[PDB]
């Protein structure tokens, strides 16, 4: 059957109309809300307006020949408190872009949550509570009760990593906190959901469930220090999903973890495939603190994000991957951030993202050509939208976004995709 070729996005990030219809606040609305939380004092309104222009944004989509299409829902805008009351139009919503996909030939891959946890959750204690695992399964279950006659991939999270650790650790994310304590107690109820959001999609008739992680493939001179950020990097949410349990700590004294008896067979529930998110590999050397290892400076070239671009560790992953991993992988994302600047002209020329793309696709149909059993490879993203804590002053997009007058304008690397997913 069709690899699927596709683009993604997710939904606090394009979607805007974040007051409107009924959605209620996320974590990111009231993140965004602090001084120096985003880098360009910028929030997720207007965002590409993509709650109002999702018709003609499809049809971007089809004019490249994209056949799948990585999207999120919105949690608040389903159930507003997170909990209990129901949005009909949040779900009216993406139940118009699942048929609108259908009806484009389009095939919609859905993330149930990409980081924006209904604010209402977090006052709680989001999730570092273990009840917010439990109000995520309840929202898988009336997404799939909607969508699943139509929609045949559910991942239940997006990139766990950044929302435990981004987000309870460095502090970075939303909501911003700044404690080991918080960032182990999210990672895990955001696995624990995940177990318990597969039993209740599948019993709501969902056929492909999985869950996207991102990946940094580790390189060094010392395997110690390398195996200490594999662990943290790449290890931490893939061995209890596998039912390997947790790997060995990669932290030094860590503080306990809520684990109940049972917890991990939850987590280790089978699923339908592997989202591959990757970007970047990362280089390290004997460090030492609460989290032993010194990050080292690229070795190659780097985008705009300092990231640096090795195309061949997109194959190292999926080489290693293909092999730990009993279910399919699909690259979920894979992209690059250059300065892009439109000045009228009908294409903005993006070589460096286009060189980019042609070298990490080829990498990754090298590694299917080698055994691996990859169905499918997704661009981040389908146009310039608000990257988190960078806001508007990084642009991923195939399309280039005006945003004040909301036009897109392709970028070569469009072109380069289109003709890409044609020669196929």
């Amino acid at each position: 059957e069709k690899f699927l070729w596709g683009v993604a996005t997710s939904a606090y990030q394009i979607e805007g109309a974040t007051q409107e219809d009924g959605r209620g606040p996320s974590i990111w609305d009231a993140f965004a809300q602090r001084p120096g939380a985003i880098r360009d004092g910028s929030t997720g309104e207007p965002a590409c307006d993509h709650y109002r222009r999702y018709e003609e944004d499809i049809a971007l989509m089809q004019s490249l020949g994209v056949r799948a299409y990585r999207f999120s829902v919105a949690w608040p805008r389903i159930l507003p408190e997170g909990r209990g009351r129901i949005n009909p139009k949040g779900l009216a919503f993406y139940d118009r872009l699942v048929d609108r996909l259908l009806a484009s030939g389009i095939t919609p891959f859905l993330t149930l949550y990409h980081w924006d946890l209904p604010l209402a959750l977090e006052e709680r204690g989001g999730w570092r509570s273990r009840e917010t695992a439990f109000a995520f399964a309840e929202y898988a279950e009336a997404v799939a009760r909607a969508l699943a006659d139509r929609v045949p991939f559910f991942a239940t999270l997006n990139e766990p990593w950044c929302s435990a650790f981004l987000g309870h650790w460095t502090g970075e994310h939303a909501p911003g906190l700044r404690n080991l304590e918080a960032a182990l107690r999210a990672a895990h109820h955001l696995l624990l959901g995940h177990g318990l959001a597969v039993e209740a999609l599948r019993a709501a008739g969902a056929r492909r469930v999985g869950i996207v992680l991102n990946f940094a493939p580790a390189y060094g001179e010392d395997p110690e220090a390398v195996d200490v950020a594999d662990r943290y990097h790449n290890r931490f949410f893939l061995d209890p999903i596998l039912g390997k349990g947790y790997p060995e700590s990669p932290f030094r004294d860590p503080p306990p973890v809520p684990i109940l008896s049972r917890d991990l067979e939850l987590v280790a529930r089978p699923l339908d495939f592997l989202g591959v998110t990757y970007y970047a590999p990362v280089r390290v050397a004997p460090g030492t603190g609460t989290l032993p290892v010194r990050y080292l400076p690229p070795e190659g070239p780097a985008t705009a994000m300092g990231w640096e671009v090795y195309p061949e560790g997109l194959h190292h992953l999926l080489k290693r991957l293909g092999r730990e991993v009993p279910w399919p992988l699909y690259v979920t994302e894979n992209g690059a951030a250059y300065p892009d600047l439109w000045t009228g002209e009908a294409v903005v020329e993006d070589p460096e993202r286009v060189a980019y793309l042609e070298a990490h696709v080829e990498a990754a149909l090298r590694a299917r050509e080698e055994g691996v059993d990859l169905r499918g490879y997704f661009v981040w993203s389908l146009m310039d939208n608000f990257e988190w804590a960078f806001g508007y002053t990084r642009r991923f997009g195939l399309y280039y976004v005006d945003f004040p007058s909301q036009r897109r304008i392709p970028k070569r690397s469009a072109l380069w995709y289109r003709e890409r997913i044609a020669r196929a």
